[PDB]
């Protein structure tokens, strides 16, 4: 008899498809996640005390002493238990915030400011989201990020140096990185980083492969404060997709006729055609020069959960992203997949072709078929957004259940307390002795900057402070540093877009923001950019924006980008079983290789 | 021994969770979809011919005769086979468009306009997307829309009458429905519809339950051109979420301190805070009074696949939705879930609480937990967008594989051809005799309107035409009328938002667009609107916008809204298995009942 | 990844719970049931006849000869086949009753009385109920009762002696066991039983363990006619729960206030508060001194299925159980679980606490939870009643499919026929030679008693009869002796109550029935009774009531009590899988050990 | 050969009977239960307050104000969570009765 | 005093009551409840006796 397949009911075929996708995910296997060993390494310095200090772990929210170390190690050990359990009662039983007044129930803050504002506590953001399953994609716990840099490492010294230089450079305009007026500071930044082992010495055989991949070499004005995804280091700092508008409604080719929108100039003034309405690329303007958490008491109150969210001031209006601070503002409030949805809308409006390995991409006279729900605009619009929460669950597992890395503000706190104590001949937080020893010139600039801030904030003769100035009044979100929600979502979303569009398409005209006015100008860049390169650059812009705010380190961002790429690839692979058509997605990965899915 | 459960590996728990969700979906069972019987009912009038005519089926793209009937029934029968197969070669073998010129290869059109533009054909949009499976939610084919109204029915006569009155009313401003200058036309519309059996007589015992649910009664200025979802018929025509902006960055409460955005007024001038950038609610302005497909030759060319997309003209600038035509423009180009994402962004910026039956919604001093990836902003932003393509697959199955209902333009074509023939004592398309007989006063107004359009388009003495004027140069998309992609997505997306937010929250201040200027004014409405009501009204606005453009009938939209609600409910039910927390979504459904999921 | 469980649908969880309970029952395994070997042991005494006689098997209903032996062994062999098959046609094909008149179809009885009453036959009561499965608890056939005593055994001689002494003592009042007026008869009973090997010699090593457990020692006035469950031998003969009423509606503690029912005295006059109505503990009064089946012809007609049910006479009124006969009347018509439901109602009305190992039993200010459907009154009311039919199916399997032991009336028939024949120098039924030899003094008293009865019934000069006088006109029910429906249900029901209530609660005031009036009096008992002890005593009262009627032997009752306890325990164990709460039932078993379920 | 059934042990027949009854119950399928929508419809009348009032819900036992409306909406929301969980500690943590 | 209308929930249609009379006042709607005396025989009568 002739070999054959058999039909079954549609309902059974749907069931079997879903099981087959689950089986595909199961059969990938799983890998463990390894932490860097600091959590039980660092101990309470008191001779009669055995306990771990947890000084290199995220403990924002747990009550801290006057040096920034948690008061009771049980509070962190209980927090870790609650993270792994997810039980709501167990979470509500944790200690959050500083001691409360028995009579009134008020938290008593250290700072006159927090007390005068009558601030209450804020709580951890889904501390057990890393337990949540998902109907599609790799399970949150099936994949891993490598151990985070340790406080004593050359990598961390380099990372924290970079963050202080970004903080002190927040008023520098991207379009003026190479300008004479900025040469003293820009050359200082470049020279300071080039003076650090991480950047001036290569990795050595036998180093962890993850370190080898992410290690950076000589700092130049061309790579200063940039990421390392392919494409990010070519052409202007900012992706075209975060400053340019799009083709507008009314510009069209109809047979042999070209029509021109009466609003066509809006494309070059930062308006994205968003359906029949618009998105403006112009960002709100945080007050120039105003940074936060530069006073130790206010800093500790924030470490003790004081809710300063919403405390920033702004100038009137909005402008195309102009300064480093503006990119920090952009990433303070962006709505999840916002940057990538906006890029997607630009690509759609501009008529950038979809990946030619999808079906039905030919002229309709040849294939009799146009695209929309599958392989067209609606399909990519849903896919680019849906990957975001799957990527977040994976990075949340790394953040809370595995690594619990302290945020950069907390490292700056250790540095400041250490240096202040050392000036009185006392050793506090020797774990950061190397950073203090190597970053003297930078820390002296931070001290001057912080004194000016502290004076502006109403303290006429402030104590010296070497804290890392924060762009945001509340500093980091209420979750650990490693990895990043923004960077994992960037990695997943730009993976989708590079796969879905023909991302080898070359960009025709390259723009930057004008040095003198709030407008776009043609770039002097001589070279070719591609859609894929500019999408990778967009991911690096959002991810580094968090670093420029003071809330992530370089390694958090790069490792998160890789994690997001894995999540998106896994979703595409599992969804491949749902279609009858003959096609695949061509995906140029962050590593420069291509996978066909 | 004490009864117990056992642990297993995380990977097996993830697998088993996905299978359990698939099993839940399978165990819902499936229902058939019934068509209205027209496809083989209507026959070619030729005595020596044993073929159906397919006149009440979507046949856009197949070659039509001078009356708008397909030339070769095999072309439609092959199209149906290709719909059910999905095979790319089979699709490419179909007949699309009219005969082509041997020398140039170009289609030979009937109209001087189409020939002068050298238009090519456009193809069907994913004619087999209804075969695609999905990793989550009810399978596309497991659910049903009921039989569409038949051409001979009181329901259809009422629907098509309404669409002609909308077309002829395209320049009426929403704010002026009750204005003296519009009284003659508005009262004409109301009186004409009240003269039709569908609206002036109730359903009778024994009628299909779907008809009973969607049947409308007395037409009033207060319900004219509105939908029937609960909330749509109270207060102003347009949802607040399609005209108002949101709270802006810089407005916030920090403890006992109130901060005010320097651009706070932008909220009341149609700017949604979109992260740290903005969306403008102002829509592009299609040329007032210009409609399309009012000439029979141009109409037939469009029926024969002539690609007129992009042919519209616009005035400079943009304005808050002002006229009926502006809502048609809005839905011509909207990006999928755009309306509902925008509503979600307003609700988030305005600080509208999430559904209180979700976890962790209390003050953090009580629950020690804030929300983001689960039960917070990131969660709803992904969920509201991801449901869209699942809803589209379901409605695509109804559109192409089940019902294949002709679009309103095609019904208008049958009416025009019938009436023109009847005036010369010939019967053509007797199927629409009742509509022709009953809608004489409306058709006389359309005839006058069409003559003016045809003169404007360059024909100094046009043949009489009773075609339904289209807002879009290409008329409908290249897919059948029943149901609607816009309406199914509206149904799914507003279902998500009503479930995720506390959608009983009452709206504080109600706005409308000013009668005289392009600005918002306080409404005179006396009454209370809720978030759920205004989300339902938003769904009805986008859905009826398609009707006002000329591309759907009332029944397409309402039945599609119900189908989308089912898709979103099923996704929530299946996702409920992925969480460890104790919670549910409270969903107020379109039928007035609540489901807790 | 962190080990985890997965959720599944509620419907699948319910299914899996039910399967898990079935698996629990299956995995207990099964045990065989062994009969005592008599069925093929005793043979037809006729030298030319090989057949078994079946004289020690239940054959009530099959036609008997003038000596009480079945006429045709095939009738019993067919009955056994029908028992094992359950087929209704096969049952209807059996021979039931005596030869019928060919012309009229009437059964021709031996006795003028049965013929004059025109009695018809009664049939076996669910002879195949032992085949019925059940949705909960141990399957009927999975458990066993041990072999019944044989007719030649010391145990049987002791049992039948006891039953004759009970019959001849039916007019003795419980409250007067130790009274001078009864001393001659009571001492005769005690001395006669103490003269029998079973009671006066202990079991020996190597005897069956079941015999060792149930063997009784020295008879005293304190244990005469009592059972051996723990508690039955302490204090008054009758359980408090069969003579006392309960607290009445209107007696309550409301905060610090005590209210007293206007009907409070009803508690001490035998009224149980039954909701808002009442049950009276006063029993109908069968005619004192009137016994049945004392004439051989009437006896044989009953053995041949003559339906004498309903033939008893009664005195007017009702009284608290006063005499041995009254307890027999009580158990003639009691409705299944009646005694135990009534005890349950007393315990509930009196506010006896539930088992403290159940949930939510604390004051509500501590646990915020009262009990009703689970762990409260409604729960125990259903559980105590539902076990009854499961226990009956198990004992029915023992009665009909395994042991088929003859009822005591049939043993008395063998004894009478034997003794009458021996007086004429003939040996009939030598199987009961030991009983005849040892019970001469008792049988002489029965002869005198029977002659008086037979005279009263209208025979002026009756033949000598040594039949066991029956309390009921029809004698036993139409099913075998071993075990007992009453005793199996007693065992199951009191097991439930001891588990559900705090059955270590001590009884405050102990009552007995007054010697002179129909009222309760305070007992002179000095000692403590518990709820568990009085529930066990209640079970022994109902079970021994059947023996006092003449329809069971001691071993039938005790072994049935153990079987019922097993059934109830198995139901509790399987139901344990259905609850989410953390709790167990503490059950004091009949063997004096406790199981926690 | 003549089509036939086979016997099995009594214990397996009992097991299979119980499973067959469970399968019958499972194969009936399930239906949702819809509430009347009041629980989140009725709102606290306080203008500066974004909470439902729960006035049409059973709230006996939770502390009420002088009008009979619950004082703290969290008390009812916690009661609903405890209803769906069944956990004894969660039940004991509810607010029952007045100060 | 008004009947249910087409389109009302079927559960409402089934349980809706019409004109109130002394014969149906405070009664249920199960079949049998509205015929004969208000109270079931089974809540006031005794039974045949032993
Ligand atoms: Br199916
Ligand atoms: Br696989
Ligand atoms: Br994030
Ligand atoms: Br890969
Ligand atoms: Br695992
Ligand atoms: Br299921
Ligand atoms: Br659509
Ligand atoms: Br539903
Ligand atoms: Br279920
Ligand atoms: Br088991
Ligand atoms: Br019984
Ligand atoms: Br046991
Ligand atoms: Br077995
Ligand atoms: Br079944
Ligand atoms: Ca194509
Ligand atoms: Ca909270
Ligand atoms: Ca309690
Ligand atoms: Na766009
Ligand atoms: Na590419
Ligand atoms: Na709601
Ligand atoms: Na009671
Ligand atoms: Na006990």
């Amino acid at each position: 008899g002739i070999p054959a397949d058999n039909l079954q009911s549609r309902a059974k075929a749907s069931f079997d498809t879903r099981v087959a996708a689950a089986e595909l995910a199961l059969n990938r296997g799983v890998v463990p996640s390894f932490a860097n060993g600091e959590e039980l390494l660092y101990r309470n310095p008191d001779p009669d005390n055995t306990d771990p200090s947890f000084i290199a772990s995220f403990t924002k929210g747990l009550p801290h002493d006057d040096n920034g170390a948690i008061i009771d190690p049980d509070d962190f050990l209980a927090f870790v238990r609650a993270i792994n359990s997810g039980d709501e009662k167990e979470i509500a039983d944790l200690t959050l915030g500083p001691a409360r007044d028995p009579e009134t129930g008020l938290p008593i803050w250290r700072s006159d400011l927090a007390n005068s504002l009558e601030l209450e506590v804020r709580g951890w953001e889904n501390s057990s989201a890393g337990l949540t399953f998902d109907l599609e994609g790799p399970d949150a716990q099936s994949i891993a990020m490598p151990p985070a840099p340790v406080l004593t490492s050359p990598e961390l010294v380099a990372e924290i140096a970079e963050l202080y230089l970004m903080a002190l450079g927040r008023e520098i305009e991207f379009s003026e990185f190479d300008s004479p007026k900025n040469a003293e500071y820009i050359q200082f930044a470049i020279d300071q980083l080039n003076g650090l082992e991480w950047f001036n010495t290569p990795a050595k055989l036998g180093d962890p492969p993850a370190e080898i991949r992410r290690r950076r070499g000589e700092v130049t004005v061309g790579n200063l404060f940039r990421g390392i995804l392919p494409g990010s280091e070519v052409g202007p700092y900012l992706s075209q997709y975060i400053i340019v508008g799009s083709k507008q409604i009314g510009s069209a080719t109809v047979g042999n006729k070209t029509l021109v929108s009466p609003n066509a100039a809006d494309e070059f003034d930062g308006e994205i055609a968003y359906g029949s309405i618009t998105i403006s690329q112009r960002v709100r303007i945080a007050t120039p020069g105003r940074d936060f958490m530069t006073d130790l008491k206010v800093f500790l109150d924030v470490q003790d959960a004081a809710d300063f969210r919403g405390f920033e001031s702004y100038e009137p209006g909005a402008r195309l992203i102009r300064t480093i601070r503006d990119l920090a503002t952009w990433v303070h409030f962006d709505a999840l997949y916002e940057a990538y949805l906006n890029a997607c809308l630009i690509l759609l409006a501009n008529g950038v072709p979809f990946d030619p390995n999808l079906p039905f991409q030919q002229e309709d006279k040849l294939d009799n078929q146009d695209v929309f729900v599958n392989f067209g605009s609606a399909h990519v619009l849903s896919l680019v957004t849906e990957v975001a929460t799957r990527a977040l669950k994976a990075v949340w597992y790394q953040k809370f259940n595995i690594h619990r890395r302290l945020r950069p503000e907390a490292t700056g706190g250790l540095i400041s307390v250490n240096k202040i104590a050392a000036q009185k001949g006392e050793s506090i937080f020797p774990e950061v002795d190397l950073a203090v020893e190597e970053l003297g010139d930078i820390l002296e600039k931070a001290e001057i900057s912080n004194r000016k801030q502290n004076i502006a904030d109403g303290d006429p003769d402030p104590d010296p402070s070497f804290l890392l100035p924060m762009a945001f009044a509340e500093g980091s979100p209420f979750h650990p540093s490693y990895g990043s929600g923004h960077a994992v979502v960037a990695g997943a979303c730009v993976t989708i877009l590079k796969a879905f569009f023909d991302s080898g398409i070359e960009i025709d005209q390259v723009f930057e923001v004008d040095k003198d006015e709030d407008k776009l100008v043609k770039s002097s860049f001589k070279g070719t950019l591609t859609v894929a390169g500019e999408l990778n650059k967009l991911a690096d812009n959002i991810a580094i924006g968090r670093n420029m705010a003071g809330v992530h380190y370089f390694s958090d961002q790069f490792e998160s980008l890789l994690l997001g790429e894995q999540v998106a690839i896994g979703i595409l692979e599992e969804q491949s079983l749902t279609y009858g058509e003959n096609f695949f997605f061509n995906l140029p990965k962050f590593d420069g290789t291509t996978i066909q899915i």
